[PDB]
């Protein structure tokens, strides 16, 4: 019986013990839904932190309680594999050895029989986002990252993992012509207002973030607020130097001049801009990508 069983069989066992409901326990979903509290009590998933902490408050138990004998301690080894593959660089600046595939098997090898679903989703997410489009490939991740999404809609402040999943929904925004319009403006009004401070793991998801609602404002003709979005993307680059990011922001700069203020000599001028920091940065694949950019927009 692994750790998931045990700790699963404690829970199942208390609750049906004070004969509660699914839905009492779990109330409005906030904290816990059903769906996750059935798999953590067929052993399917690992609870987290918060999750058992959630649990134990409602069944009037402590977290040593229900662990008994059980130990969910995370080791700082995921936690710098994780941030690792957060971080990971472009296949024009490679940092030492190891791939993406090689580093993911790895956390898997060491520790999934340890990783609650909020992680194991983050993983998945990680994994598949350099191409999104690559993965449209479970009925039980789309079943995982609908709660965790209900979860993340009413949180006023973000974490990595909230920003990762928020990702996701923006890849389901994807070549959308009908979407929640409302939705989505109070997903953007809430990652904007996220804090930015000294965390690079932190600052790197919201970037990617932020780049993905530029994208999707660009591809909806919706720029209200584009450039407060463009701000604070270069915001976040001045504050962990990600400055490798610096050019593509140009480019949206570009392409805001282009298609909403339609100043064709602003866009081809942050075009140049964008083109010489890459230039200068002696990234040559993102220089002459940009280039055809710039020829592409009919700005040659």
């Amino acid at each position: 019986m692994n750790l998931k069983d045990s700790i699963g069989l404690r829970i199942k066992t208390e609750r049906e013990r004070q004969q509660m409901s699914r839905e009492v326990l779990c109330l409005d979903g906030a904290e816990l839904t059903v769906r996750q509290l059935i798999r953590i009590e067929k052993g399917e998933s690992l609870p987290s932190l918060d999750r058992l902490s959630y649990i134990a408050k409602r069944l009037g138990k402590s977290m040593t309680e229900l662990l008994d004998q059980d130990n969910i301690t995370i080791p700082d080894e995921y936690y710098e594999m994780k941030n690792r593959l957060i971080k990971f660089p472009t296949y024009r600046n490679p940092d030492r050895i190891k791939s993406k595939l090689t580093l993911i098997e790895e956390v898997y090898e060491k520790f999934f029989d340890i990783l609650p679903e909020e992680e194991l989703l983050t993983l998945d997410i990680l994994e598949n986002i350099l191409s999104f489009t690559s993965w449209e490939e479970s009925p039980k991740v789309e079943e995982i990252y609908e709660d965790l999404f209900e979860q993340v809609k009413r949180k006023r402040k973000f974490s990595t993992n909230d920003l990762l999943v928020i990702d996701y929904y923006f890849f389901h925004l994807y070549g959308r012509k009908q979407y929640d319009k409302k939705l989505f403006e109070r997903i953007i009004k809430r990652v904007l207002n996220q804090e930015i401070w000294t965390d690079d793991v932190y600052n790197i998801v919201l970037f990617n973030d932020l780049m993905a609602i530029a994208a999707l404002k660009i591809f909806h003709n919706s720029f209200s607020d584009f450039l407060t979005v463009v701000d604070k993307a270069l915001a976040v680059i001045e504050k962990s130097q990600l400055y490798s990011y610096k050019p593509s922001v140009f480019v949206l700069k570009a392409k805001y001049e282009l298609l909403h203020k339609e100043n064709k000599k602003e866009a081809a001028e942050n075009y140049d801009k964008a083109i010489v920091f890459a230039s200068v940065l002696e990234d040559s694949v993102l220089e002459e990508s940009i280039k055809a950019g710039k020829l592409a927009d009919g700005l040659g």
